[PDB]
């Protein structure tokens, strides 16, 4: 079995130079890829192995040179496969793509940073390998912009990094498998300890082999398009991995930077520098699956995993909490404790003895909890409940206020280093976490608000709300949110929809309000919409209302925003609501679908900076929320100068950033890898507000306002004017197959009858992630560049040096190029060639030189002759995820023509041994060809990962 | 028992039927499921007072110094018409709170326990029209 010999070979040609010194990846997946393909000979044969090591190798040959012949070698081989094989080797390279995943995880996770490779500007903070840490950045702030240690705790204090966790735009993977893959991440690390005994390592790689094929063996298919609690549950997953234990390590290494200055106190343990907001459950824009009954359920959910956690946690704290002396006030509350009737701790004490009275107010928090995990789990099961509300903690005062005397009372006594322990983490578990660990935002489109009151005014014979104009419908509004009369009853017709959207606010009423944090309204485009919910909210009762956020997502949205949101403020009764706090939702994603991304992302920093005028005219705190597709929605490094890159004051110490599906695990999988994405989020919260990026040159500006008229007249006469673009765009990419299958619980369309416009962003993006050619990201970018550069020979040195010196555009850039490195036209191509009318071939010829020139403009643009030259380590990972990509790709492919065209007959070859065929029995589609196109689109989404 | 009355009856049994069975089915419709029916009676100023407390919250002047016509068109507008009149958002009295309570009481329980709504000092239209009103308004 020389056969390792070979994917050696083969992985060092893809990988050739090393990253640094402790540059273990090659290794890494060498070891993983050999142990994978043992298990696959032991459970499916030599030949089912054989076979799939020959594609890897040809794959990875590929990667390397690029020769189509390779291409062509792939298919000739996966056409050949009857259903049972192609199921087989899909999974097959799912699998080893994991694998990848996983030890560059490990090697992301403990690379050495080097502390001589910092150029000393702002690139460096563009990569995790020299960007700046807590310390680093408390001495960036002192020494280059003489701030006074008390400035930047100050601004430590009353900074708030929110992270909003979303649904995955595909396979939210399993909570079991995500286990699985910290259990070989585990297993790998260890495996390479530089003292590690003989035993030790041999039951280390045995224990990673077992773990490797129990993932293999599990099926990833059948049973539900998980339901939204299913979703959600999986969502919650990294409180348990990692978040949990990672906040407070996290803060008390903030402590440790803080004294590395002169800083004598902690950051306070209520101060809420983390917080985690989440859509899972509250987001229903163009997905009826999201009921109100879903919110009910995920929020009693999350208070129920909330209540467990604690009650876990403060069982070791009640055991280290053995201290006598206390204050005179946590000796008052321990008598009256101790006059009750001591259930959750038989194992540990018969009761609590007066001598330990932070043993008795603990156990009596203890009980608390338990009686609020007991009460949230009989409401969700029920409806109904039996445990009084008395009994049980319903706000976090309640909850704090005991811990706060133990801690007060501990200080008191000079123990305040043991209050510095499990205590200190427990408060801040509290402060951080609330009694939900998550804040559920809802979203809805605008237009179903609009229904809402059209079938309302129309009940009234006032006429028709929708038909008002702008000013009319602002007028209404307005006489009836300050009105003293209710608006509607019972006796209201509604629609299916209209109902959705009442019971909505009814469920949301009838809920704590530590369980909510913001209304977003999707499709926001003036002051009536976000009127329009605020008195929705009021009409239904809502006790105390949601803040509400105005999504504006297309181009003239945002051009109209600023108007709109002064006119907002404007309005006395909205100044008096907000309380001088106002949150704004850009989408990257939705305008750069509308718009292209050049024009997009141009667009946004000027919106974000005309918002913030506004904010400062009328004296409002200002709160942008970054949706998906941004720069600072990019996994690790690059967040840092993202966030970094934003507009002056846009943050001003209150970050709110969606973290990605597609990402969350690169970022919270890992111990290290969350609390450095902790540490960079809150690094560059602190940095930016108080050294904001430098301010564009009028000329940049004027330079970035002509190319985006250019670029966005391109991509719309693409897109949107070419008849036959959405002709190409159904055969190229398998965008309807998307729309109909179990990978996402949303709908690809609002209309089913509509073209592109009508199409969700997301949809958009993700069918051309799947044949490599991410138009979505890079269209636009092409005759921009060429078009300025040809207006002046000299306008592309301002473009570099645009590059070089401001943020914005830098970032920008980058992403750019790491998508373009993501690309390959070969495979767009043979999309073309197996999927695509001979009439329309060229035109996606056309469409790859764009891509071509693009590419090398980008290129020229960076200073670059290969993509991501600036970033080694990247482009490593990139190139050895690729290998296994491409051959999901061919396989996706030949899928695709197989599935779509019955007349595509095949000279099969022989079923290779022992099954996976017979887990999908009610498809309408071959016995396993649905299967298999799942298996490639999970696949390859999990391998390409982010773009825009 | 209607069911046992009628088989009974069809077997030759109605004797048997006319016995215990006859007593028995007298007896549910004459006492029905509470034996009485509970007639409500409040005084005609109890409900002015309330309609006054609401126009005033209004701002639409005082129902109490309307004439008795202009009490009886407002009154007709709003029974007539689609909106609520009132909410949470008022205030209510310690009497005002025992009228309106009381209407929310008889509307949470069934209605084979009430009889009729009886006016005290009952003088015009308006005070009938008010109670009606209140009726619906109180759900
Ligand atoms: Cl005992």
């Amino acid at each position: 079995l020389e056969k390792m010999a070979s994917i050696d070979v083969h992985l060092r040609q893809l990988v050739p130079g090393k990253v640094s010194e402790d540059d273990k990846l090659v290794e890494y997946d060498a070891l993983l890829l050999d142990r994978f393909l043992d298990i696959l000979q032991d459970l499916h044969g030599e030949d089912l192995r054989e076979t799939v090591q020959e594609l890897y190798e040809h794959s990875a040959e590929y990667e390397g040179k690029h020769e189509p012949k390779k291409l062509e070698e792939l298919g000739s081989v996966l056409t050949s496969l009857d259903p049972g094989d192609s199921i087989v080797i899909a999974k097959a390279f799912s699998h080893m793509l994991n694998l990848a995943n996983l030890a560059e995880e490990v090697q992301i996770a403990y690379r050495r940073r080097i502390k001589k490779l910092k150029k000393g500007d702002f690139v460096d903070e563009s990569s995790a390998t020299t960007e700046s840490d807590l310390e680093e950045t408390f001495k960036k702030l002192v020494g280059d912009l003489n701030k006074s240690p008390e400035e930047i705790f100050d601004a430590l204090k009353n900074q708030t990094v929110d992270l909003v966790l979303t649904a995955h735009p595909t396979q939210s993977v399993r909570r079991s498998l995500l286990q699985k893959h910290g259990r070989i991440r585990d297993c790998l690390a260890q495996l390479y300890a530089k003292d590690i005994t003989p035993d030790d390592k041999q039951e280390l790689d045995e224990a990673l082999q077992r773990e490797i094929q129990a993932a293999f063996r599990t099926d990833e298919i059948k049973r539900t398009p998980p339901t939204p609690q299913d979703e959600m549950r999986a969502g919650m997953s990294y409180f348990h991995e990692t978040i949990w234990k990672g906040v407070p390590k996290f803060l008390r290494r903030v402590d440790t930077a803080l004294k590395n200055i002169g800083i004598e106190e902690r950051v306070p343990y209520n101060a809420p520098l983390i917080q985690f907001s989440s859509w899972m459950g509250g987001d229903r824009d163009g997905n009826p699956r999201v009921t109100p009954e879903v919110t009910r359920d995920v929020c009693l959910l999350a208070r129920m995993m909330a209540a467990t956690m604690y009650f876990n946690q403060i069982e070791d704290l009640m055991f280290e909490m053995s201290m006598w002396r206390c204050n005179d006030e946590l000796r008052a509350r321990a008598d009256e404790v101790h006059a009750n009737s001591a259930k959750h701790y038989i194992e540990f004490w018969k009761s609590i003895p007066t001598t330990e009275p932070y043993r008795v107010i603990l156990g009596d928090v203890r009980d608390k909890l338990y009686h609020t995990r007991e009460r949230a789990h009989q409401l969700l099961s029920n409806g109904h409940s039996d445990v009084p509300v008395e009994a049980t903690f319903i706000n976090l005062e309640q909850f704090l206020e005991p811990l706060e005397l133990c801690y007060r009372s501990l200080c008191s006594c000079g123990d305040r280093p043991i209050a510095d322990g499990s205590l200190l983490d427990f408060l801040r578990q509290v402060s951080t976490f609330g009694l939900s660990l998550v804040r559920l935002d809802i979203r809805q489109e605008s237009d179903r608000h609009t229904d809402v009151l059209d079938a309302i005014t129309t009940h009234l014979d006032i006429g028709s709300y929708r038909e008002w104009s702008e000013e009319r419908r602002q007028e209404w509004l307005l006489s009836e949110l300050s009105g003293k009369r209710p608006l509607f009853g019972s006796d209201l017709p509604k629609t299916e929809e209209i109902a959705d959207v009442l019971d909505t606010f009814h469920v949301i009423a009838e809920l704590p309000a530590d369980s909510f944090g913001a209304y977003i309204i999707s499709m926001a485009t003036a002051p009536s919409d976000v009127l329009a919910v605020e008195l929705l909210q009021r009409e239904c009762r809502v006790k105390q209302p949601l803040r509400v956020v105005p999504l504006f997502e297309k181009l003239a949205d945002l051009e109209a925003a600023p108007a709109a949101v002064a006119r907002l403020f404007s309005v006395d009764w909205y100044k008096n609501r907000i309380n001088g706090k106002q949150e704004v939702m850009i989408g990257y994603s939705d305008s750069g679908k509308d718009a292209g991304r050049l024009s997009a992302a141009w667009q946004l920093y000027k919106a974000q900076e005309e918002l913030v005028k506004v904010a400062k005219e009328y004296g409002v705190k200002l709160t942008m929320f970054h949706g998906r597709g941004g720069t600072v929605g990019r996994g690790g490094g690059p967040t840092h100068l993202a966030i970094l890159s934003q507009p002056p004051d846009t943050i001003n110490g209150s970050l709110r950033v969606t973290v990605q599906g597609e990402v969350i695990e690169q970022s919270f999988g890992e111990e290290h890898l969350c609390f450095r994405t902790l540490q960079r989020f809150t690094a560059a919260t602190l940095e930016h507000g108080m050294r904001p990026p430098i301010s564009p040159k009028p000329e940049w500006r004027a330079l970035l306002d002509e190319m985006a008229v250019v670029a966005t007249e391109e991509y719309r006469s693409v897109v949107f004017q070419e008849p036959r673009f959405v002709e190409y765009f159904r055969l190229a990419t398998p965008e309807l197959e998307y729309g109909r299958m179990n990978i996402g619980s949303r709908p690809s369309k609002r209309k089913p009858s509509g073209g592109i416009e009508s199409l969700r962003a997301i949809p958009w993006i993700f069918a051309w992630i799947q044949t490599r050619f991410h138009l979505p990201v890079w269209l636009g970018f092409g005759s921009a560049i060429r078009h300025v550069i040809e207006k002046d020979v000299r306008n592309l040195h301002m473009l570099q040096d645009m590059y070089q010196h401001w943020p914005f555009f830098r970032v920008t850039i980058d992403l750019i190029e790491m998508v373009f490195a993501k690309g390959d036209p070969g495979i767009a191509a043979l999309y073309d060639k197996l999927l695509v009318s001979e009439e329309l071939w060229p035109f996606g010829e056309k469409l790859r030189a764009n891509f071509e020139e693009t590419k090398k403009l980008i290129l020229q643009t960076a200073g670059h002759k290969d993509l991501l030259e600036g970033d080694p380590y990247l482009k490593q990972r990139l190139r050895l995820r690729d290998s296994y990509i491409t051959t999901l790709n061919v396989c996706q492919a030949y899928t695709l023509k197989r599935i779509r065209d019955p007349s595509y007959h095949v000279t099969l070859r022989p079923h290779i041994s022992k099954e996976l065929i017979e887990l999908n029995p009610t498809s309408e589609y071959a016995p396993g060809l649905e299967d298999t196109l799942i298996l490639t689109m999970k696949g390859i989404a999990a391998g390409l990962q982010n773009t825009g």
